[PDB]
């Protein structure tokens, strides 16, 4: 039968018994069922390198194909694996040819993941300036009509500059912050405006519900290392049939390419030589938590669940507050982020002005001079790791440090707890100015 | 206390399948027993916990193996980091290149360029859109080392003729299909000669050849750990010497280390390229950590790179020499005796395709004279017979022997390395000989 969730779990994974593993959205882990599936792999490609890894990788990969799309619940035709979120988001932007006029622009919010953004810039560099960049800031936490409509009007003055709004960036759970995203309300809107609706996905499967379908998005890319129990280096990448064919290359250039079972799904076997191990462990972390855990649906809400609480327990013990919406829509998943009992003080070069809300909720707080703020900063990550064995990443937005928690099936009450008081404790040393 | 000796009695340190005779290393190597707990001793620490290692001991470890590997090259730790494989280097290389924006710049390559490699070239002219084009150089095998120079000189003099510039050249260390020894020496120094980008592919390098970079000094030079340095699948190093990094604007995938055009404190630390590749997208990295680990076995079990080096390219020869003597037939060389400067040896198969009138190929006297008497496949089953040679191979002889198909002759490329012997390739001898005498008699249908 399935398994209780909580720390009994722990039995199931790898992690160091004195490390507590707060942070699981950022590089995921794999139970140990997962680890000698991976390892098998590894052992079957080294007995026989050439039979193997010529003609009963593609068996495989069919075989985690046909797994992840029934769990996404679209047609294994469109669905294939890249190395990592990173590299699907490049496939996309790498891929678009942009209108010859030079109108066309991407649109993306400030939330954006630093190497997509990056990415964005480069491709932007690589093509001489025939396509261009819309930057939308967000202000969290964020009401989704605000979200919506800060997109709406990003859209009508780009048409009022003369650009074209062709691609647009769209997140399903953001990384910093960690927040559930209005991805559905976005991607409706590209579709209306005739917009390419690139959704970066990365924080998703295995976490939320995609809604792959019913949204029915131009390009869909999503971590299975993240939160699907799959072995580093697995990101499942969806493209409808309909779109496929503007993927001319994959990342990078391999056999499979064709110059002027589907094409588009054979370009994706062999892409240069790598361990394709962690692609072929999907179809077994995706039955193991069907069968060891209560499958899809009971692993989602336990997380989801402990991370509306969770948070809110480490933002009673620090006296703060979770990063929440009017409607209880951010925390749609398993990250929650807390604001930290203190605050920075005012950036002469860029000053940011303060809601009537956000500077009353700072008064009384311990201030931290701007100068010192990175100091600060990188003083909590080494106390973090080094006196408490654990790891807590941290979002400086608009004077204030939120940090995120990640929750897990192997993660229960207690375990908050423990990250409250962990907090609370660092917080006041900062406060007694330890950072210096 | 002296290193151990060669041959069969070394697979007990590698974890092929006794019943698998590899005679095909060159295409995905394999890693000793010791190393593949390298690789799941990382795996384990990475597990362990995830975001104080992955973050802060991957730049560690890689810094170990970008050491370790620099000074097996003889070449400033500055101008080496690691990519995913060499068809992610090569990738690198031509994504990143600016093009004249007269639109005179081709690129060079040559026929026996490997098909990922030259299908890049195809795919960035169209990414590009025909600002810069491509010359394809053919090559007859054997090639003489003079005729090669000459076809690379008389393709660039023609190149300016069409008012057009030769900018870059992929250039090969060892050729993959066959596997021989390119004089990559003479076509960079060449290329230097007449200001040409030097890409050089030595993906069949490292671990197998002396690649003479310092000597060499080419511009980009790339080659797979994982193929002969006994480093696990999905290593390749990337060479770049530090006046040509600035060229390298981004890493593939982009990532956090990209900086857009248009105020530092870089101080005296690793430059900016070097940092660049230290996280570009999640992936395992444990093959990158277990480059030092491989290096450091092979010169402390088996004695060092000069000595793996010279018994693998010595059993190459008299290997394929003895598979030529039993199909009666024999080793691709030249008079020059340069092809097999590597452990990789191709052996003509005693049989003949029919010519094929769609591309009549004009056979010289020597390709009259020593086809005669074979023989002849028609050349409607020539791909039939090629497919049946391989699925043959593998269910009843439980190996694999890839072929080059080149001018109505296939050659089949073997591979030595220090777990194989004399004894191996004799073993392929009849087994290739038993093979191909089920061909003349059409057993393929």
């Amino acid at each position: 039968g399935p398994l209780p969730f909580g720390n009994s779990l722990l039995k199931e994974f790898v992690l160091d018994p004195a490390y507590r593993n707060l942070n699981h959205g950022s590089f995921g882990t794999i139970p140990s069922a997962i680890q000698q599936k991976l390892r098998s792999y590894q052992t079957a490609a080294e007995a026989r390198p050439c039979p193997f890894l010529r003609y009963q990788t593609p068996v495989l990969l069919d075989e985690s194909r046909a797994a992840v799309a029934n769990l996404l619940k679209v047609p294994v035709e469109t669905v294939v694996f890249v190395a990592n979120a990173t590299m699907g988001v490049n496939t996309v932007l790498r891929n678009i040819v942009w209108s010859a006029d030079g109108k066309d622009e991407i649109l993306y919010f400030d939330t954006i993941y630093g190497a997509c953004g990056k990415t964005i810039d480069y491709v932007i560099e690589d093509k001489r300036g025939i396509v261009s960049s819309r930057c939308i800031p967000l202000i969290y936490p964020a009401e989704d009509d605000d979200v919506v409509a800060a997109f709406r009007d990003a859209i009508k003055k780009s048409r009022e500059e003369g650009k074209r709004p062709r691609l647009a960036v769209i997140d399903v759970v953001s990384s910093m912050p960690g927040v559930r995203f209005p991805f559905e309300d976005i991607v409706k809107i590209c579709k209306e405006e005739e917009i390419i609706s690139c959704v970066d996905g990365a924080q998703g499967i295995g976490m939320v519900d995609l809604k792959i379908t019913e949204t029915d998005p131009d390009f869909l890319i999503s971590n299975c290392h993240k939160w699907l129990f799959t072995p580093r280096g697995c990101a499942v990448f969806y493209v409808p049939v309909r779109n496929q064919h503007l993927i001319r290359s994959t990342l990078p250039t391999s056999h499979g390419f064709v110059p002027q079972k589907s094409a588009f799904v054979s370009n994706f076997e062999f892409v240069g030589t790598v361990d394709n191990s962690p692609f072929f462990c999907v179809k077994d972390a995706i039955k193991w938590r069907e069968e060891v855990l209560g499958g899809e649906e009971r692993i989602m809400e336990y997380m989801t669940k402990l991370a509306r609480e969770g948070g809110q327990k480490v933002a009673e013990i620090l006296g703060t507050r979770v990063l929440e919406n009017s409607t209880g829509t951010l925390i749609r998943c398993a990250m929650v982020n807390i604001a930290l009992p203190f605050v920075v003080g005012e950036d002469p070069k860029a000053p940011v002005k303060l809601t009537e809300k956000e500077e009353k909720d700072v008064e009384g707080l311990y201030e931290i001079p701007h100068e010192e703020a990175n100091m600060a900063f990188k003083w909590m990550y080494n106390v973090l790791q080094d006196e408490f064995n654990t790891f807590v990443p941290m979002t400086f937005h608009r004077r204030r440090f939120w940090a995120r928690l990640s929750a897990q099936v192997y993660l229960e009450m207690s375990d908050f707890e423990w990250a409250g008081k962990t907090l609370k404790e660092l917080c006041e040393r900062v406060a007694k100015g330890e950072y210096k």
